[PDB]
């Protein structure tokens, strides 16, 4: 059975609520094995305490850069960067779960949420997971975006794991 996790989602220190998440560890599962581990922390780093750096209502929510929070940072639990695993899912619609990466093999933490269907990605970003429960908490963090992708507040994952 494929993995779930979540993240409790904090503006600017408040709660707002919790999005879960299925990996697709039976088509992706070196891709969601790294995602898995770095919500539950076991390797020693991951997501909790991060932020959503870059959200584009009617787009995408991006995060998981824990190391410089701001896009230019990360890493996953292979070593700086991995390989593309494959592409057999595709960017279907809002709640796809997909790897942001800068090239062939460049794969490392970060990680967008998309909140519309965005085709032209497909065969780029490698998708592994879907938002299983709280679409409502991602279009909520939607609306604290902008068009170029700054946040008017700080939208942070204040815990996560596997449940």
């Amino acid at each position: 059975v494929n993995p779930t996790v979540f993240f409790d989602i904090a503006v600017d220190g408040e709660p707002l609520g919790r999005v879960s998440f299925e990996l697709f560890a039976d088509k992706v599962p070196k891709t969601a094995e790294n995602f898995r581990a770095l919500s539950t922390g076991e390797k020693g780093f991951g997501y909790k305490g991060s932020c959503f750096h870059r959200i584009i209502p009617g787009f995408m929510c991006q995060g998981g850069d824990f190391t410089r929070h701001n896009g230019t940072g990360g890493k996953s639990i292979y070593g700086e960067k991995f390989e593309d695993e494959n592409f057999i899912l595709k960017h279907t619609g809002p709640g796809i779960l997909s790897m942001a990466n800068a090239g062939p093999n460049t794969n490392g933490s970060q990680f967008f949420i998309c909140t519309a269907k965005t085709e032209w990605l497909d065969g780029k970003h490698v998708v592994f997971g879907k938002v299983k429960e709280g679409m409502n908490i991602v279009e909520a963090m939607e609306r604290f975006g902008s068009r170029n992708g700054k946040t008017s507040k700080k939208i942070t994952i204040a815990d996560c794991g596997q449940l």
